[PDB]
């Protein structure tokens, strides 16, 4: 077939693309087993193998190929349009139930709280298996990206999208059972530093959101969390994020002035209802922390459901939630005939800045939130030079460890600091920076991480767009891997949460978030006492 060797031939491609450009490579290796050599050849296999070969299933092949590595920060996107969609959503219990969480609007005989049994005769746990990848290791993670793509089908990331009526068993909340089947929303085939840390992912989910409907705040990145309020508001703000205050009564019948706020994406621009020529959306989230410096004893953080973002706004944003500097890891990266070159920028256009004034008066007054500083410019400077000590070395397959950027620490905003006890949330669908938030933090000992692990520590991405005889719009491999001690920085890929703590399906079943919640609050509340959770109650 002519596909298949333009299929082959691409492929090929991938392979030399993993080899040079991919730094998880050697780490990779290990843990999993995963050979790119012989991943390679089932590759052939199945291309060799099929009857007259389909694009789009080329496509298919090739995506899989690469999204065995089991990084989520790599994957192929193809040119392409066609996508099927069921305005419907779901959540999946603790004990294991699934349940609609929203409707879109489209009034169908299906409500909220309705369990979900099968599809087509086929309970959902066998349905959803279909949808995993090839190294499926069973970590929550990924059982949710099943889900996430179980009624959202994109041709742009090679699911195999579907169309047609279709069966869905909904146990009604009494314990009957009620079958019915509904339409596809169908559409038919018509540098290097610099480059924002998220899942390929998104990128098209995004697109695919705002393009149809779905506008839920149970989508990645909502500005509104999914957590119902936390108790009577006493104050609350009229702004970009989505913060306020609330009086929690612990188990005396004292109270106290907790503090919500709901860090969304790290990816500011992005963020829903910004106005570009108006004020930053990392200037008013500075307010939103000098209304708690004082009118307030404790702070819940909701970062569930995070993307990534940029490395310098998150840095931007700790940089005001400690009064003391935090510890920040270094990463093992990759370097090309361009970062080399972005350093070359930095360190002459600050070569000669020896005030804190020049300092700020070169890179600005700021860099994406974090602020402009002597100490900054020199940790330019230093970062500058490292690239190009792992340059001229023999050593680009992975730079001795390096700091992102010079940052060997946070340096506590000037001018606002939380000073009082900090709790934050994440979940299974928090990627790139929606880790190294939660994790700096916890390596400081700043926060009280609760909730379910993340989806997978962050680093920055290469996002390869390569002429192509098969639809790959852009291949994005990870470039950089977070190190330890000396090094291999693994066995998880994942900040754990002080207080495990999964959704009950007495939260999940009214979307109250009941039980949830209340832990949350005594947790906070041991807190608000001294500094020290000691027990689980």
């Amino acid at each position: 077939s002519l596909v298949c060797k333009n299929a082959l031939q691409d492929l090929s491609f991938l392979e030399h693309l993993l080899q040079v450009k991919y730094a998880p490579k050697t780490w990779k290796e290990q843990y999993l087993g995963w050979d790119l050599v012989q991943s390679s050849v089932s590759a052939q296999q199945k291309l060799r193998t099929q009857e007259n070969p389909s694009t789009s299933f080329c496509q298919q092949v090739l995506a899989d190929f690469i999204g065995g590595l089991n990084d989520f920060h790599a994957g192929v996107t193809f040119f392409a349009i066609e996508s099927a969609y069921l305005p419907y959503t779901v959540q999946k219990s603790s004990d294991g139930r699934f349940y609609f969480v929203d409707i879109m609007t489209f009034s169908s005989e299906i409500r909220v709280g309705d369990e979900l049994l099968e599809v087509d005769g086929a309970p959902v746990q066998d349905v959803l298996a279909t949808l995993y990848g090839s190294n499926h290791k069973g970590t929550a993670a990924e059982e949710s990206a099943a889900l996430r793509t179980l009624f959202s089908r994109m041709a742009s990331l090679g699911h195999k999208v579907p169309s047609g009526r279709t069966t869905l068993k909904i146990r009604r909340p009494f314990g009957t059972t009620r079958e019915v089947r509904v339409k596809w929303r169908y559409v038919p085939e018509g540098s290097l530093f610099y480059s924002p840390m998220v899942p390929h992912f998104w990128a098209e989910l995004r697109n695919h959101y705002a393009t149809s409907g779905l506008k839920s705040g149970y989508n990645i990145g909502s500005t509104d969390g999914f957590l119902p309020v936390i108790g009577p508001v006493i104050w609350e703000s009229e702004g970009l994020f989505r913060a306020y205050i609330s009086s929690v009564t612990d188990g005396d019948g004292k109270s106290h002035k907790v503090g919500f706020l709901r860090i969304p994406t790290y990816s500011w621009q992005d963020m829903e209802d910004f106005d570009p020529s108006g004020p930053p959306p990392w200037e008013e989230f500075a307010k939103i922390i000098q209304v708690f410096s004082s009118n307030t004893e404790a702070l819940i953080i909701d970062q569930t459901n995070n993307p990534g973002g940029s490395v310098l706004y998150l840095y931007a944003l700790l940089s005001m939630l400690t009064d003391r500097p935090l510890e920040l890891p270094k990463h093992r990266m990759i370097l090309t005939q361009d970062e080399v070159v972005d350093a070359l920028d930095w360190l002459t256009l600050l070569e000669n800045v020896d005030t804190n004034v020049e300092s700020r008066l070169a890179l600005g007054d700021n860099m994406e939130g974090y602020t402009v500083d002597l100490q900054v410019a020199e940790y330019l400077k230093s970062f500058g030079r490292q690239v190009l000590n792992c340059w001229s070395k023999g050593d680009i397959e992975l730079s001795t460890p390096i700091p992102l950027f010079g940052f060997e620490k946070i340096h506590p905003h000037p001018r606002v600091q939380y000073s009082k006890p900090i709790c934050v949330l994440i979940n299974e669908q928090d990627f790139a920076c929606a880790d190294f938030f939660p994790v700096v933090l916890k390596d400081n000992d700043r926060a009280l991480i609760v909730g379910t692990r993340t989806a997978g520590a962050g680093g920055f991405v290469f996002n390869v767009q390569f002429p192509n005889r098969t639809g790959i719009k852009t291949c994005s491999l990870t470039g950089s891997l977070a190190v330890r001690e000396h090094g291999a920085f693994i066995e998880n890929i994942g900040v754990e949460p002080h207080i495990d703590l999964p959704f009950t399906a007495n939260d999940i079943r009214y979307k109250g978030y009941s039980e949830y919640l209340d832990k949350v609050k005594k947790l906070v509340c041991q807190l608000i006492n001294n500094d020290g959770t000691i027990i689980l109650a």
